[PDB]
C-alpha cells in the first residue's frame, strides 16, 4: 500500500486553482510528468485520482470493477446534452435503450450508406482549396471544423449548415460553442455563486433554450413531412429497442442530435488538424501517405471500398490520436471496494480520471522514441499491450461514433493527400487550444494543387 502524491495546494481551495488556466489538460499533463502514474487531485467537496500509466489504466478499463463516471465537465455539458448517450449514466434506462437503437446506425456496414454524403462535403473542401489564389493560405482547424460539422448535419438529419458558404456560424452553433465555453469555464470557478457570473448564467439558460427550440423544430418538421431520408433522425424516429420494444421519445432524440453536433464540431476536426500538423512536420511520413493516396484513389470520387484500403492513412490517424487524443480524458468510478495495481486501495464510488495523452506517452509501452510521429507503430495491433491506446474511451461506454469519425477522417485526409502538396510556410509552433477538446490554434498551411480533376 503506497501513499499517492498530490500537486501544490491553495489552502481551502486545495488543488482547484491549478485549473485556473486556458489549458487545464496540458497543465494536468505537466503535473503527471512531475508526479508519475497516479496523483490525488482535490477541490472543495471533490476528490479524484489522475492515472497516466498503462499498468494502472489496464485495471481501470476492467468493466467488472469500474463504470463510466460523469466528470464535472460532462455534468455541466449534461445541462444541454441531457440523457444523450455521452452524458447519461450506464444505469439510466435511456442509456442502454438509445445504445441498442443507435448501434446499427454507427456500424462499419452503416458507413456504406453515409459515404456519398461524406464525399459531398469532402469535395466541397477540396474545391475550396483548389479555388484559393497563389497568395492565400488555409486556416486548418477552421476548415476541418466546417467539414466535420457539415458532415454530421447531413448524415445526422439531412440538414446543410453550408459552412463553406460562411464566415459567421449558424445560430445553433453560436449557442452550442458558447454553452460548451460556459460548461468548460465553470469547472475552474473557485466562487461559482458570485453575482459576477449572473450574465454567464443568464446567457447559458438562453443558449440551452436556443439549442432546444431549433432541434425540437427539426424533429417536428421531419415527423410532419413524413420524409424517410436515410439519416440518424429517421433511424431514431423508426427504431425500436429490441430489449424494451420501445422507441426513443422526442426529448431524448433532441439530446442525441445535440450530442452528435457537439462531437462532429469538436472531435473529428481536431483529429484531422493534428494529423495534417504531424504530416507537415514529418515530410517522409507525408510522402508515404501521399503515395498510398495516389495508388488507391484512382477515381475522381473515392468509393467506400477504396477508403477501406487507405491502411497507412489509417495508421497516420491512429498515431495522431496517440500523441494528441482530441477527447483527452474520461472518468471512472469504483463499482465496489477494490485495489488498484496492488498498491492503491479504493472504496466503492471512488473516482478515477484517465489522462489519455499521458497514457499514450508511457515509455514502457512505446519505447524511448515516444515523442516521435511514427505511424508504423500501428502495423500489428497484436503487438500492442492491452489498453495501451484509448482515444475512443473504453468498453460499452466507448465512442459510438468511432467508425463514423475514422471513415470521414480517412476519406478526407486521403483526398487532401491525393489533390495537394502542403507547405508549413510559417514554421508553425504548436499552440493547443482547449474547448471540450484539443485543437491546434492558428495552424495555417499553403496547398499547391497537383491539378488532378474531381
Ligand atoms: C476522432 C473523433 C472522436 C473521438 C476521439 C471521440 C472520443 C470519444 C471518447 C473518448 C468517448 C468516451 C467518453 C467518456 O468515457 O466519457 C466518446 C464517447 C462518445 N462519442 Fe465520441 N469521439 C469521436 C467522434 C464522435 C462522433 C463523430 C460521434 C457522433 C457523431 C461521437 C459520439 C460519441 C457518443 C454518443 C459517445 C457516448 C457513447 C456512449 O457512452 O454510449 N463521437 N467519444
Ligand atoms: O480532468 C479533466 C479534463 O477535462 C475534460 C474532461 C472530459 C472531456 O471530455 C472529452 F474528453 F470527451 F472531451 C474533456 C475535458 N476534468 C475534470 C477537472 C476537475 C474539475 C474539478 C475538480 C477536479 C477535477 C472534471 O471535469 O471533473
Amino acid at each position: 500500500i503506497k501513499e499517492m502524491p498530490q500537486p501544490k495546494t491553495f489552502g481551502e481551495l486545495k488543488n482547484l486553482p491549478l485549473l485556473n488556466t486556458d489549458k487545464p489538460v496540458q497543465a494536468l499533463m505537466k503535473i503527471a510528468d512531475e508526479l508519475g502514474e497516479i496523483f490525488k487531485f482535490e477541490a472543495p467537496g471533490r476528490v479524484t485520482r489522475y492515472l497516466s500509466s498503462q499498468r494502472l489504466i489496464k485495471e481501470a478499463c476492467d468493466e467488472s470493477r469500474f463504470d463510466k463516471n460523469l466528470s464535472q465537465a460532462l455534468k455541466f455539458v449534461r445541462d444541454f446534452a441531457g440523457d444523450g448517450l455521452f452524458t447519461s449514466w450506464t444505469h439510466e434506462k435511456n442509456w442502454k435503450k438509445a445504445h441498442n437503437i443507435l448501434l446499427p446506425s454507427f456500424s462499419q456496414q452503416a458507413m456504406k450508406g453515409y459515404h456519398a454524403m461524406m464525399v459531398d462535403i469532402a469535395v466541397q473542401l477540396v474545391q475550396k482549396w483548389e479555388r484559393l489564389n497563389a497568395d492565400e493560405h488555409i486556416e486548418v482547424p477552421e476548415d476541418m471544423t466546417r467539414l466535420t460539422l457539415d458532415t454530421i448535419g447531413l448524415c445526422g438529419f439531412n440538414y446543410r449548415f453550408n459552412s463553406f458558404y460562411r464566415d459567421q456560424p449558424h445560430p445553433f452553433i453560436t449557442s452550442m460553442v458558447r454553452a460548451l465555453d460556459e460548461a468548460m469555464n465553470k469547472l475552474q470557478r473557485a466562487n461559482p455563486d458570485d453575482p459576477a457570473y449572473d450574465e454567464n448564467k443568464r446567457q447559458f439558460q438562453e443558449d440551452i433554450k436556443v439549442m432546444n427550440d431549433l432541434v425540437d423544430k427539426i424533429i417536428a418538421d421531419r415527423k410532419a413531412s413524413g420524409e424517410q431520408s436515410d439519416d440518424l433522425l429517421t433511424h431514431m424516429l423508426n427504431g425500436k429497442d429490441p430489449e424494451t420494444g420501445e422507441p426513443l421519445d422526442d426529448e431524448n432524440i433532441r439530446y442525441q442530435i445535440i450530442t452528435f453536433l457537439i462531437a462532429g464540431h469538436e472531435t473529428t476536426s481536431g483529429l484531422l488538424s493534428f494529423a495534417l500538423y504531424f504530416l507537415v512536420k514529418n515530410p517522409h511520413v507525408l510522402q508515404k501517405a501521399a503515395e498510398e493516396a495516389a495508388r488507391v484513389l484512382v477515381d475522381p470520387v473515392p468509393s467506400y471500398k477504396q477508403v477501406k484500403q487507405l491502411k497507412y492513412v489509417g495508421m497516420v490517424l491512429n498515431e495522431a490520436l496517440r500523441l494528441w487524443p482530441t477527447a483527452p480524458a474520461f472518468s471512472l468510478y469504483a463499482k465496489e471496494d477494490t485495489v488498484l495495481g496492488g498498491e492503491y486501495p479504493l472504496e466503492k464510488g471512488d473516482e478515477l480520471m484517465v489522462l489519455i495523452p499521458q497514457l499514450h506517452r508511457d515509455k514502457t509501452i512505446w519505447g524511448d522514441d515516444v515523442e516521435e510521429f511514427r505511424p508504423e507503430r500501428f502495423e500489428n495491433p497484436s503487438a500492442i499491450p492491452q489498453h495501451a491506446f484509448k482515444p475512443f474511451g473504453n468498453g460499452q461506454r466507448a465512442c459510438i461514433g468511432q467508425q463514423f469519425a475514422l471513415h470521414e477522417a480517412t476519406l478526407v485526409l486521403g483526398m487532401m493527400l491525393k489533390h495537394f502538396d502542403f507547405e508549413d510556410h510559417t514554421n508553425y509552433e504548436l499552440d493547443i487550444k482547449e474547448t471540450l477538446t484539443l485543437k491546434p490554434e492558428g495552424f495555417v498551411v499553403k496547398a499547391k494543387s497537383k491539378k488532378i480533376p474531381l
